[PDB]
C-alpha cells in the first residue's frame, strides 16, 4: 500500500477529530477506528478514483431486496464509468446512505412545486419558516440519493429538508433512478475522490482528511462511517472482474 501521511501523531489527530465534529463521541471511539492497526477489513484502504470492471448482471441479482436501488446493476456501473470511480464502492455508498433504498429521498418524491429559496419566509419572531414556492406544470417524481440540498430542519420548519432537497433534485433533472444514480457519483467523485484539492480517495480519506487543516472537509460524522462501507463492500466484492487492486493507507506521526 503506498503512504500517506498525516503529519500529526495519532493521539493528537484523534482529538482534532473529536474536537471539531459538531457531535460529541469518545476518544475510544474515536481511536478505534482512525487506528489502521485495528482495521479487519482493509477495502476502507482501497482506491476508488478508478473505474474496475464488475459483473453487472451478477450485481443486478445480489441487489435483491434493496427498495428503490433493487436490480438497479446497470445503472450503478454506468455511472461508476462515466465519473471513473469503483462501482463496487459506489454501490456500498448509495446502499447505506438510503438506508438499503429505503429512504424518503431515494425513494422518490412526486413533487408539486419546488421552492425558491431566495425568498424565504420568516416568523414574526425572526425564525424562517417557508419559501415562496413555484408551482410545477404538472406533478414530477424527483430522486435524492444522498440528501444533497437538504439543509437543516427545525422546530417551526419540520420538513425544510424535503423541501429544499425535492427542490435541488428537480433543479438537477433528477427524475429518474438512473440521473440520482449518476448525481451520487458525481458528488462524491467532482468533490472527494477525484478532487485535485482534496485528493480524499479513498473511504478512510472520506472520513479522514489527511490534511489536518482540511478537517471540515469530511463526508460524514460518524467515527465509523468509512468501516461501515467498507463492510458493505464486502458483500460484493466478488463481482468484480479485474484484480488490480491497489491500497493508501495513514501513516501518523507516532
Amino acid at each position: 500500500a503506498s503512504k500517506t501521511n498525516y503529519g500529526v501523531s495519532l493521539n493528537e489527530y484523534i482529538k482534532l477529530q473529536q474536537r471539531n465534529n459538531p457531535s460529541n463521541y469518545s476518544y475510544s471511539e474515536f481511536e478505534k477506528y482512525i487506528n489502521p492497526a485495528k482495521a479487519t477489513n482493509k477495502l476502507q484502504f482501497l482506491r476508488i478514483d478508478k473505474f474496475r470492471s464488475v459483473n453487472v448482471s451478477g450485481l443486478s441479482s445480489r441487489l435483491s431486496n434493496k427498495g428503490v436501488l433493487t436490480g438497479q446493476g446497470q445503472a450503478f456501473v454506468n455511472a461508476a464509468k462515466a465519473f471513473n470511480i469503483d462501482p463496487i464502492y459506489l454501490v456500498a455508498q448509495c446502499l447505506h446512505e438510503t438506508g438499503n433504498g429505503t429512504s424518503k429521498l431515494a425513494k422518490g418524491v412526486t413533487i408539486t412545486e419546488i421552492a425558491d429559496e431566495s425568498k424565504p419566509i420568516y416568523n414574526g419572531n425572526g425564525q424562517l419558516v417557508g419559501y415562496h414556492m413555484i408551482k410545477l406544470s404538472k406533478p414530477v417524481t424527483v430522486y435524492n440519493l444522498f440528501g444533497i440540498g437538504a439543509k437543516d430542519n427545525s422546530s417551526v420548519f419540520p420538513n425544510r429538508a424535503l423541501i429544499l432537497g425535492t427542490t435541488y433534485a428537480y433543479n438537477r433533472g433528477w427524475t429518474s433512478i438512473e440521473n440520482a444514480i449518476k448525481g451520487a457519483a458525481e458528488f462524491v467523485s467532482l468533490n472527494y475522490v477525484h478532487s485535485s484539492r482534496y485528493s480524499q480517495n479513498t473511504l478512510y480519506k472520506m472520513r479522514y482528511n489527511q490534511n489536518v487543516s482540511n478537517i471540515w472537509h469530511q463526508y460524514a460524522t460518524t467515527p465509523w462511517y468509512a468501516s461501515s462501507i467498507a463492510d458493505i463492500m464486502r458483500s460484493y466484492q466478488d463481482l468484480y472482474l479485474e484484480n488490480n487492486f491497489t491500497f493508501d493507507v495513514p501513516v501518523f506521526a507516532g
